[PDB]
């Protein structure tokens, strides 16, 4: 509909600021639209940020939080100084000022730049981008962000209570296929979740799901498992949602098309991004967002593993052939 200054066409001119912050994003916060650090740092922030919302705070007479609110830049003082939080300072001050240079909500700029980051790494979709989100908030509770060492239960029901269902936090968690850990065991600085953190794929999924086998590291850090290959972090709380009986199958079913793991992630991600919004109040900015490179590679089981070194957990559905790979088992480096 519209043509904004630099030409592009979009639906509506409250989408035309967002082509600037694009460039400046681009250019500078991803070093030349890369897919590193920058991206994977403010995917966990796009979680930290909108799962501050709690309907049972607020139904108990407590303020329960304002979701995708971008109070974790407003209030960066007091959520910074969360276990939760630790490793993000320096992005979320990156963050503060392309917002303020920009004039764009904090809540707005941070579901922009996840949706942006994304668009760098091969294989993901095209998440939906809506802008209108009060630039005004309160600091999130304390307490409402998963943490590593929590149980499925208590993962579920937090996760729930914000809005949740078992298959949907399986759903958000392909993020960790983009993933590393700083904070867990420092020794293994930027130790990877999967294979291939700069691919948007199902490896994630496969490959927690094999046996541990190995401790990548001196000693074992907070909430550590022993992982499949050298140079691979595995987290408890992943161990354990592929392997509970109220994931497990949800789990398994993600491992063999990236095409649905990635259609079920952009939904699930759409879902989180209005937390404590009303969507039909934001206006849609989605085509303001590029397409990434699409990934060509098929699934694997690495290294020379076979179905026998996973331990299948989804009771009702034999487990999918995935095609196996003819090599030594891989070192991981970290993810840059
Ligand atoms: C079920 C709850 C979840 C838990 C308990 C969890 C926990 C963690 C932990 C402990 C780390 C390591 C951070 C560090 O030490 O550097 C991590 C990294 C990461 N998480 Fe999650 N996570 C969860 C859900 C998610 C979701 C829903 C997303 C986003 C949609 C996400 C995106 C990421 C990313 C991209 C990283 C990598 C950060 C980096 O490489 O620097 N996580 N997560
Ligand atoms: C959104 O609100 C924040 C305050 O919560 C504004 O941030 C301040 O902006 C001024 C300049 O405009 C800076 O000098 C301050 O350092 C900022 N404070 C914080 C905590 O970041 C922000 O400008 C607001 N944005 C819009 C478009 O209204
Ligand atoms: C596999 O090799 C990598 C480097 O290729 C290391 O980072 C890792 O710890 C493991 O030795
Ligand atoms: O990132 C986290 N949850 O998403 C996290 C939670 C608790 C302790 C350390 C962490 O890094
Ligand atoms: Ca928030
Ligand atoms: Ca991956």
């Amino acid at each position: 509909s519209v043509t904004c200054p630099g030409g592009q066409s979009t639906s509506n001119s409250q989408c035309c600021v967002w082509f600037d912050v694009l460039d400046d994003l681009q250019t500078n916060f991803y070093q030349g639209s890369k897919c590193e650090s920058p991206v994977r740092k403010i995917l966990r922030i796009v979680f930290h940020d909108a799962i501050g919302f709690s309907p049972a705070l607020t139904a108990a007479g407590q303020f329960g939080g304002g979701g995708a609110d971008g109070s974790i830049i407003a209030h960066s003082n007091i959520e910074l100084a969360f276990p939760a939080n630790g490793g993000l300072t320096d992005t979320i001050e990156a963050l503060r000022a392309v917002g303020i240079n920009h004039g764009v909500s904090f809540g707005d700029l941070i579901q922009f730049a996840t949706a942006v980051g994304m668009s760098n790494c091969p294989g993901s979709p095209r998440l939906e981008f809506l802008t209108g989100r009060s630039n005004s908030s309160q600091p999130s509770p304390p307490s409402l962000i998963p943490g590593p060492g929590n149980t499925v239960t208590a993962i579920l029901d937090r996760m729930g209570d914000a809005g949740f269902s078992p298959d949907e936090v399986v759903d958000l968690l392909a993020a960790h296929s983009l993933a590393s850990q700083e904070g867990l065991n420092s020794a293994i600085f930027r130790s990877p979740l999967d294979s291939t953190p700069q691919v948007f794929d199902t490896q994630f999924y496969i490959e927690t799901l094999l046996k541990g086998t190995t401790q990548p590291g001196p000693s074992l850090g907070f909430a550590e498992e022993l992982s499949p290959f050298p140079g691979e972090f595995r987290m408890r709380s992943d161990a354990l949602l592929a392997r509970d009986s109220r994931t497990a199958c949800r789990w398994q079913s993600m491992t063999s098309s990236n095409e649905v793991m990635g259609q079920r992630y952009r939904a699930a991600m759409a879902k989180m991004s209005v937390l404590g919004f009303d969507r039909n109040a934001l206006t849609d900015c989605s085509d303001v967002i590029p397409s990434a490179v699409s990934n060509n590679a098929a699934p694997v089981i690495p290294g020379g593993l076979t179905v026998d070194d996973i331990e299948v957990s989804c009771p009702s559905e034999p487990f999918p052939e995935i095609a196996t790979a003819s090599g030594p088992l891989p070192s991981l480096a970290p993810a840059p």
